[PDB]
């Protein structure tokens, strides 16, 4: 089946979308050339679906079926409960797309009665009728970039139910997307570790081979090329569970109204067409996609012989290390493992290239790289190409956004040369600038929505990288060539003048006493001749990173309200 079909409707904007990126004193302190960031709005909504719309090709063969079978009896060890109105609304993102049912997500949050009679309606509904198909809204997703010299990019296409069917999705399904992933892959589940987790696994999963070998595979539309079988058989693998019979019906009405397929509506209520794929804005999207990746690599991995694999699956990102064969075999058996996802529909966007050296591959749009810490000792943590950070950060300082990338970024990518001299300085510039230390700033990483005052970040990146992300040094050539560029390409003014703005950034901090002094001693510490000894900050201890800080979380994209 096609994966769209479409009326002719057009996707259509909620408010007036902003093309090109505002322009500031302090947005453009960070980055000049402002016309090469852009953000993607509704007006190419037409070009990606031609891209997103194909046909699937689906042949399952033994290998296939064996693995199956294997997920679906490690499912079975699972036992998962149904959540409480309260609990599924507690877990709603801030800012995800209000009901047309007279209610937003700031009411789902507060538990507010008229809310909660809605969706406890729309509960009834799903126990009531397994049948019918649920409506959902398309949108065109804005978001920023710098322009390509081989290349601009049409938007991302989401795809989501009504806010009263998000909270039932989570009554019905949050406890199941939460324990299925780990009781199913294990070691290969990509999102139960921090970057400094992934790091390890990877360099572990490498030098584990005699020989290694490596590669990202990259599939063309991962959720276009979900199919409605593959649909079903997440929902067989849901119910291997021990499930409570509401669960189970509501499971069951979700995946046939809704995740099978559906209509799909504009802004303006149109019919824009019909969907036969995954929908982008589901919470079975980001553990749907990790499940159906793994089971299709892990049998594509067995169809083209390939020995000794470690995967790590997150989502529709996937990377394989394993023993090495020679270069022409590898090349061949790669061919092989491509062309059995493909029969599995899942082909290639980019065809994948065997790698022998661990810091090319890029996978999490991100790779790893090596620096020494205080004590000279080679420390591995991951970095990636930081033009999408800084056009994002720049947009964000000109703009009010719902939320914000940059914080994000600075949160994962703590270790790096750029998220340190440029990022930290110059968002602690402008929060100085603006009187906003002590403001709590949302951001999203993968779905998981997070709610921090940048005051919490030294205890915060002590916790997640550990005392040595403050003093990393000795970056590699290709790393300090990679963000050098990225700064000349942007307008950016480079790594020195950065460390002349630090200096007076850490004073201002160390002159505030308290968070903000720590802020300015540990962060800063890289920028002064003179260091202070790092000492293990008490806050670090005494918080918990994953419970503390948590605003929510989204299957997959959504649109803002
Ligand atoms: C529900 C079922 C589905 C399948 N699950 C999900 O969709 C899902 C989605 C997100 C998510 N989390 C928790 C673990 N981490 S986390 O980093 O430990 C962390 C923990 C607390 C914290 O809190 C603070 F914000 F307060 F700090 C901040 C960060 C984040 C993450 O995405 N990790 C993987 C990863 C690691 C490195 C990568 O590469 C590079 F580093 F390059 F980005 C890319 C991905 C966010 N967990 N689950």
């Amino acid at each position: 089946s096609m994966s769209y079909s479409w009326t002719g409707a057009l996707v259509t904007p909620c408010a007036a979308e902003e093309q090109k990126l505002p322009i500031n004193a302090l947005s453009n302190s960070l980055l000049r050339h402002h016309n090469l960031v852009y953000s993607t709005t509704s007006r190419s909504a037409c070009q990606r679906q031609k891209k997103v719309t194909f046909d699937r090709l689906q042949v399952l063969d033994s290998h296939y079926q064996d693995v199956l079978k294997e997920v679906k009896a490690a499912a079975s060890k699972v036992k998962a409960n149904l959540l409480s109105v309260e609990e599924a609304c507690s877990l709603t993102p801030p800012h995800s797309a209000k009901s047309k049912f007279g209610y937003g997500a700031k009411d789902v949050r507060c538990h507010a009665r008229k809310a909660v009679a809605h969706i406890n309606s729309v509960w009834k509904d799903l126990l009531e009728d397994s049948v019918t198909p649920i409506d959902t809204t398309i949108m065109a997703k804005n978001e920023v970039f710098c322009v390509q010299p081989e290349k601009r990019k049409p938007a991302r296409l989401i795809v989501f139910p009504d806010l009263g069917v998000r909270v039932c999705e989570k009554m019905a399904l949050y406890d199941v997307v939460s324990k299925l992933p780990l009781a199913v892959m294990g070691s290969s589940y990509g999102f139960q570790y921090s970057p400094g987790q992934r790091v390890e696994f990877l360099v572990q999963a490498w030098k584990s081979k005699k020989t290694p070998m490596g590669f990202s595979y990259d599939t063309r539309c991962f959720d276009s090329t979900v199919t409605e079988s593959d649909i079903r058989t997440e929902e067989a693998i849901y119910q291997c569970c021990d499930l409570d019979p509401q669960a189970r019906v509501a499971i069951k009405s979700l995946t046939e109204r809704l995740y099978v397929g559906g209509p799909l509506t504009n802004s303006r209520g149109e019919n824009c067409g019909y969907r036969r794929c995954r929908a982008s804005g589901v919470l079975t999207t980001s553990c749907g996609n990790t499940l159906t990746c793994y089971i299709k690599a892990r049998a594509a991995c067995r169809a083209a012989g390939l020995q000794d694999c470690t995967m790590l699956v997150c989502g529709d990102d996937l990377v394989v290390i394993c023993e090495s064969a020679g270069v022409q075999e590898d090349a061949a058996s790669l061919r092989a493992f491509t062309e059995a996802m493909t029969r599995y529909s899942a082909p290639p966007g980019d065809p994948p290239q065997p790698e022998y050296d661990l810091e090319l591959i890029t996978s999490c749009s991100s790779n790893v790289s090596v620096a020494h810490d205080g004590a000279g000792k080679r420390v591995y943590y991951l970095t990636r190409d930081p033009t999408t950070p800084l056009a994002r950060a720049a947009w964000e300082t000109a703009r009010h956004t719902p939320v914000n990338s940059w914080l994000g970024n600075i949160i994962m990518f703590a270790p790096t040369l750029w998220a340190r001299m440029i990022l930290m300085t110059h968002f602690f510039s402008v929060l100085i600038a603006r009187d906003q230390l002590e403001q709590a700033l949302n951001c999203e990483i993968y779905g998981a929505c997070y709610s921090i005052e940048p005051l919490d970040l030294p205890p915060i990146i002590q916790r997640l990288h550990g005392l040595s992300a403050f003093s990393l040094h000795s970056y590699s050539p290709g790393e300090i060539n990679r963000v050098a560029a990225c700064l000349r390409k942007l307008g950016v003014p480079p790594l020195r003048a950065w460390r002349h703005r630090a200096r007076s950034v850490r004073a201002r901090l160390l002159s505030r006493g308290g968070r903000a002094a720590i802020c300015g001693k540990y962060l800063f510490n890289w920028a002064v001749r003179t260091k202070l000894k790092l000492t293990p900050i008490a806050a670090a201890g005494r918080l918990d990173l994953s419970g503390w800080f948590t605003a929510g979380y989204s299957g997959g994209d959504i649109y803002h309200s």
